[PDB]
C-alpha cells in the first residue's frame, strides 16, 4: 500500500558555519565604501561591488514518481536550487580571487608554519597577529585534525564550546571551525583568523535587500516564464560581497601539512 | 545611483581594556593627595596633579567628498578626534615619565626573569609581590605569546575568562590582558601586576569633572572661534593622572625575551 | 516601477480558538468507542465515526496578475483553500447535528436563563451542572458583551487572562472565549460549559493520521490529475469527529438574550 | 562663572505613544498593495501611496547666545525640527483625509454612544465591532477622564497596565491609550479600537527605507547647499501612508461626550 517517503536527500549539504560566524551588512544599491584614514584626517575609499550567484532550475512536465504532484517537485527542486546556491556562496566567501578570505589578506597578515605542521606556536603568532579580540579559526577538517594531534602530543588537551549544534575546538578561547570550502592542496591546507563586526571594525558580508521573489537574505527566486514544452524556468540569485574594514582583522597561516603523525610505543 | 557608505576607519582604534580595568576617582580642583603611614600615626602626603591631554581640530569649509553635509564632516572628525585622545590617554597611563605605570613602580616591586623567557615561575614570584588580591597582569601581545609557548612546553594549559568582549588567558585566576602602549625594545617587554581600587589601597586614575562641553569623564570639547577662512576650530582636551595608594599594589617583571622557541618532533 | 505586496487577504479569517482549546485524539481507522459503565461492570458502547470535509480546488493557468508566477498561484490558493477548511471544521465541531457540542449535549445538563440575559446566577447554575473542572465557555461575541453588560450593572468587574494572543474575561476563573460559529437567532444565542480532554473523561477531537498528502493533522491535500484545458485540481480533506467521555462534561445554557440594556443616569 | 545649561524644551513634545503601538511594514518603492478577497477566489486591489511629511530648516551664522558653538546649534535645531516632524507624523496618522484612522473607518464599523457619555456599554459594543483581538483603545486624556467618571458612578474600578514607561487603563485587557492629536470639537471626542498587525490582516503603518540622509525608518535629513548669507539648509522629510487589511480591524465610537458629571453627597 502506502509507503513513508523522505524528502530528496543532498550529500552536499554542509552544516554552513560561515554564513553563521559572520555579520551581515545591507547594502542597498550595490555599492559598499569603506573610507580608511590613511595615516593613521585624510581617508582612501575601498569600494565593493555584489557579484552574483545564479543559476536557473527548469521544472519540466515529467513524471518524476517520487513527488505524487507537480506542486511537489517544484517545492523540492527550489529547496535543493536554494541549498545548493549557499554553499555556493561560502565557497565564494572564502575563495573568491576577488572579495574571498583567503585574496583579502595583505602580505604582511600572512604567516608561515615553523616546522610545517600546525603546533600551538602558530597558532598563538596568528593570535598575535590579530590579538584585538579575534572571533573563529577557519579550517579544513583534517586541518583541525591535524592540530588536535599536535596538541595531544604536547600533552595539551584543547577544550570545547557548544555553538550551532556542534562542538568546537578552542585555542586561547577562540572556535576553530571546520569548512569544506577551505581548500587542501598537496597535503597543504590553510589556517584562517577572523575577526567580525562593523562596529569593531571587522570582516563583514554583503547582501542586497528588496528584491523580486525575496525568500532569504540577498536571495531572489523569479520566474522566467513559459517555454513550447511547458517547462516553466526559475532563476535563483544571490549577490554577495565581503569588506574588511581594517587589515588587522584577517591573518592567514600558509603552508599547514595535514599527514605528519608521531611514534609512540 | 546611491551607494551605502561607511563612517571613517581607523587602523590605531584598539579595545583600550586598561581603561575599562582602572578604578576612576574624579577630583573637583586637580589635585589629589595620598595621605600614607609613615610607619606602619604619623603621614607624609604626596601630590598627583592632573596633567593635560589636548589637540586642536580644525574643520574646514573644504569639499571632503565622502560627507555629503558640513554636519557630518564634523560629528565624524570629532569622534575621531576623541578616539586618538583616548588613546594617548591609554599611552600616558602606561608610559608617562612622572605617573605612569612603568615609573611608579619601586626598585623592592621590581624583578626579572629567570633565564629571558616569561614563564610560570616568574608569574608566580610577581603574584608573591602582590599577593593581596591582583587584578590584572598587562603586557604586549607579543608577550602574551611568549607566555603561552612556555606553559605549552611545560604541558600546562591555562584557561580563558570573557570579558568586555574578549578572551584572557589567566594564570591562577589572573587575566593577562594585551595592550600595544607596553613597549617592546630589543625583543624584551615587561610584564605588571596591578591590584586597583581605593578602598582596597590599590591604584586609581583621575579625572576632572564639571568642565566645559562635557562628552566623556574628564574629557572636554570646546568651540575656539571662528578665523578668517571660515575654518571652525575645536579644543579637545583630557586631564588625567595615576595614583598608586600602597607601594605593594604594583610590581613589574622586567627583561621579558618574546622571541625564544622550543625544538620539537 | 516595483510595488511592495501582500499575500492576499481573507475577512473570514477567524482565529479559532476552539480549535486549540479542545484536546485532538488520532483515531488510525476512523472509528472510535467509547465505553462507558452502565451502572455506575457492564458497558454500553458508542461510536464515533470521522466524518469528511472536503473541497476540490481547481487551479488554472490563468492571468490572475497579482501572483507573478503560477507557483505563487498555487501556493497562496492552497493557503486559502485550507483557511476556509478549518473555519468550516470549527462550524462543523460547533454546529453538526450528529457529533456538535450542541446536538450532544442532553436535556438534564441544559438549563435555560431565570430572566432572558445571561448573568452571573446562570453562569454559576452552569458551572453547577459542570463542577468537575470546568475549562473554558464558548459563545457568540454578543453574548460576551451581554454578560459584560450584566456584570456591570451588578457592580462586580471580571478579571481577564492572556491566552493565545487575546483577553478573556474569566467567571469564577473559567475563561469565556468568543466563537462566530455559535449562532445567534431572533436575538438568542447559547453559553456552552466544556470540559476537555481524554485523562479526566472530557470532550475530545477526532483525526485521522497518516494520509496522503498530510500537512496538519488530519488534512489531507492531494492532486487529482489534469483535464483537458490544463486545470490542475487538488482535493483537500479533514475527517473530523467530536467525542463526550461522560455526559456531564458538557452544559448548554439557553434562551441567551443579547440585546437587553440598563437605564442610568 | 560657568552655568550648566540643558539642551532647548519644546513644551509640544508628546510621548507619541501611537507610533509605538502600531506596527511598521517597509515599502520599498513607495507603493502598497492590498489584495483583498472580494466574495468572501477574486480580489480587489486598494492602493496605499506614500506621502511626504516635510520641512525646510535654515541655519543661521547668527549669535543665539546659548548654544556656544555652530555645531552645537546646529544639533539642537535639528533634533527639534525631528521631533517636531513625528509629532505632525502622528497628527496626520490620526487625522489625514485619505489614510487617517478616522478616516479610513466604514459607515458599518462606525457606532454612537448610548446617551452622550463613554460608559462601559459604549466599549463593550466596541468590542464586539473588533471582537477578532483587538489592540488598543486611542482617544484623547479629557475622553480617558470621561470615562474614568463614568466607570466610577457604576462602582467599577477598571484595572492599569504599565507599557512604555506609563499607566493605562484597560476595559476588558484593552489599554486605552490617550493622545492629543485625536479631536475634541463641541466637547465631544472619539474611541477608536485598532487591531494591528500583518500576519493578523489588521492596521500597519507604512514607510521607505534606503533613503538618503536617513536617521530613523523613513526619516530623512538632506543639505540643500549654501545661500549667498551662509544659511546653511537641511529638508527633513517623513514619508508615511496608513493600510488597513480589513475592514473589522477598525472601529470609532462617535459623539462622545466630555463634559457630563454625577451628582453625590
Amino acid at each position: 500500500a502506502n509507503a513513508t517517503k523522505t524528502v530528496p536527500q543532498l550529500s552536499t549539504i554542509t552544516p554552513r558555519f560561515l554564513l553563521h560566524l559572520l555579520s551581515w551588512v545591507p547594502v542597498e544599491a550595490g555599492i559598499y565604501r569603506v573610507n580608511r584614514v590613511v595615516n593613521p584626517y585624510e581617508t582612501h575609499p575601498r569600494e565593493y561591488t555584489l557579484r552574483s550567484i545564479s543559476t536557473l532550475l527548469d521544472v519540466h512536465t515529467r513524471v518524476s514518481d517520487l513527488y505524487s504532484s507537480p506542486h511537489d517537485q517544484v517545492t523540492q527542486q527550489l529547496r535543493l536550487t536554494i541549498e545548493t546556491i549557499k554553499e555556493r556562496q561560502e565557497y565564494e566567501l572564502v575563495n573568491n580571487p576577488e572579495y574571498g578570505l583567503l585574496a583579502q589578506a595583505t602580505p604582511e597578515q600572512t604567516i608561515q608554519t615553523l616546522a610545517g605542521a600546525p603546533t600551538p606556536d602558530d597558532l598563538d603568532a596568528l593570535i598575535t597577529k590579530v590579538w584585538k579580540t579575534p572571533a573563529f579559526f577557519l579550517t579544513h577538517p583534517l586541518g583541525v585534525a591535524a592540530f588536535g594531534r599536535e596538541c595531544t602530543y604536547r600533552g595539551v588537551p584543547p577544550p570545547t564550546v557548544s555553538m550551532y549544534g556542534a562542538q568546537f575546538i578552542t585555542w586561547r578561547g577562540i572556535p576553530i571551525v571546520p569548512s569544506d570550502k577551505v581548500p587542501v592542496e598537496d597535503g597543504t591546507t590553510k589556517f584562517v583568523l577572523v575577526r567580525t563586526g562593523e562596529e569593531r571594525q571587522g570582516v563583514v558580508g554583503l547582501f542586497q535587500p528588496g528584491l523580486v521573489g525575496e525568500q532569504a537574505p540577498g536571495l531572489s527566486v523569479r520566474f522566467t516564464g513559459i517555454n513550447r514544452s511547458a517547462i516553466a524556468s526559475y532563476l535563483v540569485t544571490l549577490y554577495t560581497s565581503l569588506a574588511v574594514l581594517t587589515d588587522d582583522a584577517l591573518a592567514v597561516l600558509d603552508g599547514v601539512a595535514v599527514d605528519q603523525f608521531h611514534e609512540y610505543q
